[PDB]
């Protein structure tokens, strides 16, 4: 029919343009983003699966970094145990040297001076070694390293307190007792000592009969307290200062005793400490302190071998978890890549495909546009019947 009021063919061709416009838009979006899935309307199940892959990829990625922090704990702990082991090997060698009876008592004192410095160095390294504030040799502690993406997916590191006390060497002593004697030359009542007192000059005799001058002491019975004469001419008992369990600073008198019979020792609580260890110590913050040795150690070489054994055991446990963390990191790496490929196969756009889809849709848009112009010309024909 010769109709003008309506142009169905124009309507039809306008409609068709929508189809190719949508297609073109889809293609351009995918090219733009690099993603096949741009909204849940593309592939709702795919988006949720890809998103859950993303959480694991990110999680496992993080987990890997956590396992490297686990390696760092174990390496730095093992490094400190290495030098504790070197110190114990020197102490053992010194104990083998000390056992020979051709040593004089001053040779034994000289050997004990290095043994004390070596045991103090083990205690120092134990107290001071840390990794991100974890005091790795100072306390028994189980760290949990997060190696997985989910709750509870952990590997334990078991840290142990290693020091001269837990090694059983805190009182390790190779000295022999001097014969103690006195000749006649001060008050003690502020410490509660009640016996009658006098100043004496100490002397010490060795196994061969050689005599050594000890200096001044105050004698009250079987006790001798170490003493010094000042410029004033007055004679005062030596003392140490410590922070007690009360948290206040407090004082102790320096008695003469220990394994050699001439070491300055102090009674704090009910326990006997070397004055050089007790001075400035904090018995509130650190109530555990090595007591003074009272006598020569029995079987020192057996005890030092057991200390070497303990360090060996802990080094072997730390080597075992380092091998486990390297295996876990290896696995993690592989896993990450595999899940990254799996996610990619779901959400990533195929450029070859999309480029092709874009150019096909552009041609259809151009064809449809030129055909709509022709459909709009069809009714012009009718005007020639009127004019």
């Amino acid at each position: 029919a010769q109709v003008i009021n309506t142009n169905s063919l124009s309507l039809l061709t306008q409609n068709n343009l929508n189809k190719s416009q949508s297609a073109l838009g889809t293609a351009i979006e995918r090219l733009s983003s690099g993603l096949r899935i741009n909204s849940a309307k593309d592939d709702a199940a795919g988006q949720a699966i890809a998103n859950r892959f993303t959480a694991n990829i990110k999680g496992l990625t993080q987990a890997s970094r956590n396992a490297n922090d686990g390696i760092s704990i174990a390496q730095t702990t093992e490094g400190a145990l290495n030098e504790i082991n070197n110190n114990l090997q020197r102490v053992r060698e010194l104990a083998v040297q000390s056992a020979n009876s051709t040593n004089s008592q001053s040779d034994l004192d000289s050997i004990q001076a290095e043994i004390t410095q070596r045991l103090n160095e083990i205690d120092r390294v134990s107290g001071q070694t840390q990794f991100n504030g974890v005091k790795v040799l100072a306390q028994d502690n189980t760290l949990t390293i997060q190696v997985g993406a989910n709750d509870g997916e952990t590997i334990d590191i078991d840290l142990k307190q290693i020091n001269s006390q837990t090694l059983g060497l805190d009182t390790l002593n190779v000295q022999q007792k001097y014969k103690v004697s006195d000749t006649a030359a001060a008050a003690l009542t502020a410490a509660g000592v009640t016996g009658t007192a006098s100043v004496v000059k100490m002397s010490y005799t060795d196994n061969n009969g050689k005599t050594i001058d000890g200096g001044l002491a105050v004698k009250v019975g079987d006790d001798y307290y170490s003493a010094t004469q000042n410029k004033d001419g007055s004679i005062s008992i030596n003392t140490t200062k410590y922070t007690a369990d009360d948290g206040t600073s407090k004082t102790a008198l320096n008695k003469l005793g220990g394994a050699d019979g001439k070491t300055e020792v102090v009674s704090i609580g009910g326990k006997t400490y070397a004055a050089s260890k007790a001075e400035g110590h904090n018995f509130k913050a650190q109530p555990d302190l090595a007591e003074a040795a009272a006598t020569t150690t029995e079987n020192p070489l057996q005890k030092i071998d057991a200390a070497l054994a303990q360090v060996d055991t802990l080094r072997s446990d730390l080597a075992a978890v380092q091998n486990r963390f390297n295996s876990a990191i290896t696995n993690l790496g592989n896993t990450v890549n595999n899940l990254t490929s799996a996610r990619s196969r779901i959400e990533d756009s195929d450029y070859a495909t999309e480029v092709s889809n874009m150019s096909r849709a552009q041609i259809l848009q151009q064809a449809g546009t030129s055909v709509l112009a022709q459909a709009n010309q069809v009714p012009q024909n009718v005007l020639s019947l009127l004019r």
